[PDB]
């Protein structure tokens, strides 16, 4: 039998039985008397939720023959269509995971390594925040282009720049698409979508904003495929189309021109959206917690100086720096239900029966907020990730990549953004803003599939 859970109604699920604060809230309410796995009906899906890291663990790794399938965001699934790396299944999956998770590393003789497109972006966000006057802004903005632009020089070998208002009206439509699809009225699609796609709503309009980010990924394309070298790839772009050029006499081919436009709108989106809203986050907390940007800026002075950039090899050496950044990390809580799996055959769980096919929620929040992992997981608190004595203390329920055969495939890229980009911003600036400490509101402004961050103001002053 399925887990247990609440009764449902039909048409209805267990709508009667929600929390209006959103869907993540519900399933909290639901954890509370079920335990930690149970099923909700979220209009006609049965959704199985698995809650803890001990669950989500024994499922993405310990059966990771059955529970490694993508579910689906009913918000997005009209536009994806089941095409790209993230919302692939099966062999389609196997294969784009396999080109992606190559080409986001690989990148040729005599190509910049993540790191040096990271140090090289971090300098001339540096210098655009000197040229800022100390003025203040929504670093939004700012955060998105430096992550858009690290993804752009792996897939277009270019970056743009942060005064292009072609550019920032692509960031525009990412940044409203990942808030429509987080919204309440995104959640109230995951139950009824069925019924509400006949209607005008937010569903509509993000269908139409990915469409117009889509539009210069398909002419992008088109001129790649006009100067192809094929002896010289010149990005990943090139790359997909000599793999199509060598399968194209297989019409069932993967590497298709949907697949090729689609997968790397899902690389733009997931590598822009997810990093610049943890550095939004992020740089909220320093303004509420500026003793942690205080200790942060020390510990930089002493490992590193004010002068030389920030490299990878300097996180070893720079504890309190990292364990604020997992602290960041689990504090946003990114993604809080994750990205919905389903079971790809037939599965047994805990003494439950979970049929092939059935969608699962792995509930990474409720191990990012652990309390027998984290001492009053609901506080921002950096000693969270250290031991007595200052060292960094690593934890298995640090999971807000995920785990298992899905598990994030930017994770090595992020991390190294967040650090070089955290530190390179302290090295130089310290920040202010018109609101005091004691009166900075983390509660975010959306939480569904994301948690977003409320805007805000803030300055980068220089230092000295
Ligand atoms: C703080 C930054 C990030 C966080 C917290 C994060 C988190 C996650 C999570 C929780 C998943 C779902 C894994 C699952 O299905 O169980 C995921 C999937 C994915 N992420 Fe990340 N992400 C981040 C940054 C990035 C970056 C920078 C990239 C691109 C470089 C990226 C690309 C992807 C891709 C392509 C998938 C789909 C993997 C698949 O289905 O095989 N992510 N991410
Ligand atoms: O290609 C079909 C569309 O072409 C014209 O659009 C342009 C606009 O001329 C043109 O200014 C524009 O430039 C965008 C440049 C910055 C791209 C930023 C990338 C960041 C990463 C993810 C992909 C976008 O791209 C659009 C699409 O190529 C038109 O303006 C739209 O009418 C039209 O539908
Ligand atoms: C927003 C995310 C967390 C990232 C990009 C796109 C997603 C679905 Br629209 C998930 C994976």
């Amino acid at each position: 039998k399925l887990p247990p859970g609440p009764r449902p109604l039909p048409l209805l699920g267990n709508l009667l039985q929600m929390d209006r604060r959103g869907l993540l809230k519900s399933f909290l309410r639901f954890r509370e008397k079920y335990g930690d796995v149970f099923t909700v009906h979220l209009g006609p899906r049965p959704v199985v939720m698995l809650c803890g890291v001990e669950a989500i663990r024994e499922a993405l790794v310990d059966k990771a023959e059955a529970f490694s399938g993508r579910g689906k965001i009913a918000m997005v699934d009209p536009f994806f269509r089941g095409y790209g790396v993230v919302f692939a299944n099966g062999n389609r999956w196997k294969v784009l995971r396999r080109f992606s998770v190559t080409t986001m590393r690989d990148f040729g003789m005599g190509k910049r390594s993540v790191e040096e497109r990271i140090q090289e972006e971090a300098q001339c966000l540096i210098e655009e925040l000197r040229k800022s006057k100390g003025a203040l802004m929504d670093p939004t903005f700012l955060f998105q282009s430096i992550t858009a632009n690290i993804i752009c020089s792996i897939v277009f070998g270019k970056r743009f720049h942060y005064q292009d208002q072609e550019f920032l009206k692509m960031l525009n439509l990412f940044y409203q698409t990942f808030s429509l699809i987080s919204s309440v009225f995104g959640q109230l699609f995951e139950l009824f979508s069925g019924f509400l796609k006949h209607f005008p709503g937010a569903h509509r309009q993000v269908y139409k904003n990915l469409q117009e980010i889509n539009a210069y990924i398909g002419h992008s394309v088109e001129k790649h495929r006009e100067t192809l070298d094929p002896s010289a790839p010149r990005d990943l772009i090139d790359t997909y189309l000599l793999h199509m050029e060598k399968e194209k006499s297989n019409a069932h081919s993967e590497f298709s021109h949907q697949n090729l436009n689609l997968n790397t709108l899902s690389l733009f989106f997931a590598g822009t959206e997810t990093t610049s809203t943890t550095l939004r986050y992020g740089f909220l907390l320093m303004l509420k917690y500026p003793h942690v940007a205080e200790r942060v800026y020390r510990e930089i002075e002493q490992v590193i100086g004010p002068h030389r950039p920030p490299e990878l090899h300097d996180r070893a050496k720079m504890p309190y720096t990292e364990a604020v950044i997992y602290e960041i990390q689990r504090f946003s809580d990114l993604l809080p239900m994750g990205v919905p799996h389903i079971v790809t055959q037939h599965t047994s769980f805990r003494g439950y029966i979970i049929p092939k096919d059935t969608e699962v929620f792995l509930i990474l929040s409720t191990a990012l907020h652990d309390p027998h992992y984290f001492e009053k997981p609901d506080a921002f608190n950096p000693d969270h990730f250290l031991d007595a004595n200052g060292a960094l203390k690593k934890t298995e329920a640090f999971i807000p990549f995920s785990l298992g055969k899905r598990i994030c495939l930017g994770e090595g890229i992020a991390r190294a953004e967040l650090f070089l980009f955290f530190t390179t911003i302290l090295q130089n600036f310290s920040m202010a803003s018109p609101v005091a400490p004691e009166d900075i509101d983390l509660t975010p402004q959306e939480c569904g599939v994301g948690k977003i961050p409320p805007t805000y103001q803030i300055r980068f002053l220089p230092r000295h």
